[PDB]
């Protein structure tokens, strides 16, 4: 949108696009992954490429860059959040939220809950059925 904001993403094309003709192709993004640590094959290169592609030519310019970036950044914002939430909930760092963190949540939240109501909540979010809401379950209950 803004000048400064144009300027970093050209940054950040520039370091894949190796050869400075203004295209990412299966091999600059390669060089990258390896340079990573990650040694792809030709095959999920082309798959990588193919979700940006978006005129089909085979390769990867500056608009296209552009789009998909900033698509990724919403993204990663909502995810910031939902961990955010989900690690003030677990207020003992275990990577679970049991009845009695969400019920002592809820109760400075304003909201004055039973045994049996929080129990009802827990029940409703768990899928591996430990009594616990995981990560993963309570990113699918902030959806569904
Ligand atoms: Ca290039
Ligand atoms: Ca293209
Ligand atoms: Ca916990
Ligand atoms: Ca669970």
């Amino acid at each position: 949108l803004t000048e400064e904001q144009i300027a970093e993403f050209k940054e950040a094309f520039a370091l894949f696009d190796k050869d400075g003709d203004g295209t990412i192709t299966t091999k600059e993004l390669g060089t990258v992954m390896r340079s990573l640590g990650q040694n792809p094959t030709e095959a999920e290169l082309q798959d990588m490429i193919n979700e940006v592609d978006a005129d089909g030519n085979g390769t990867i310019d500056f608009p296209e860059f552009l789009s998909l970036m900033a698509r990724k950044m919403k993204e990663q914002d909502s995810e910031e959040e939902l961990i955010e939430a989900f690690k003030v909930f677990d207020r003992d760092g275990n990577g679970l939220i049991s009845a009695a963190e969400l019920r002592h949540v809820m109760t400075n939240l304003g909201e004055k809950l039973t045994d049996d109501e929080v129990d009802e909540m827990i029940r409703e979010a768990d899928i591996d059925g430990d009594g616990h809401i995981n990560y993963e379950e309570f990113v699918r209950m902030m959806v569904s």
